[PDB]
Formats: C-alpha cells, sequence, structure tokens
C-alpha cells in the first residue's frame, strides 16, 4: 505494498538531489527505494557514486 502504491518514486527514476557537502543539487537515478522507511539510495549521474537520501528530499529532475 500500500505504501508504493500512494508513492510517486520508482526504481530507475530520474531525479535529482543535494549533494549536502557543497550546498548543491546534482542529477541522480533511484537504485533502491525502502517504502517503508520513505528512504532510497541514488546514484549521482557520470560519478557514480552512491548515496542514501530520504524520498522526502528528493527533488523534480534537473532539466535536460
Ligand atoms: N561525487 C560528487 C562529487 C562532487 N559533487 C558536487 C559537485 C560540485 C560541482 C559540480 F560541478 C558538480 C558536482 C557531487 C558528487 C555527486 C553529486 C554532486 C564534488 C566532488 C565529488
Ligand atoms: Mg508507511
Ligand atoms: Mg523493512
Amino acid at each position: 505494498n500500500t505504501a508504493a502504491s500512494l508513492q510517486q518514486w520508482k526504481v530507475g527514476d530520474k531525479c535529482s538531489a543535494i549533494w549536502s557537502e557543497d550546498g548543491c543539487i546534482y542529477p541522480a537515478t533511484i537504485a533502491s527505494i525502502d517504502f517503508k522507511r520513505e528512504t532510497c539510495v541514488v546514484v549521482y549521474t557520470g560519478y557514480g557514486n552512491r548515496e542514501e537520501q530520504n524520498l522526502s528530499d528528493l527533488l523534480s529532475p534537473i532539466c535536460e
């Protein structure tokens, strides 16, 4: 699931996310989602590093 049925984000979606150390937003792909926790792991494009994010903190994709 019911949590997933009411969730906008899905594995593989493009989003943007805050890279907290530099205070700036960057493109990412959602690699994993825990729908109970409402957390995910994103893969930042180009760099390829992974980070946990709250689903609540994901942003609309950067225009491309
Ligand atoms: N692995 C990253 C690294 C940086 N950043 C920040 C950064 C700063 C300037 C820029 F043009 C692109 C990324 C980011 C990631 C992933 C998401 C954003 C800065 C150094 C490594
Ligand atoms: Mg719940
Ligand atoms: Mg669980």
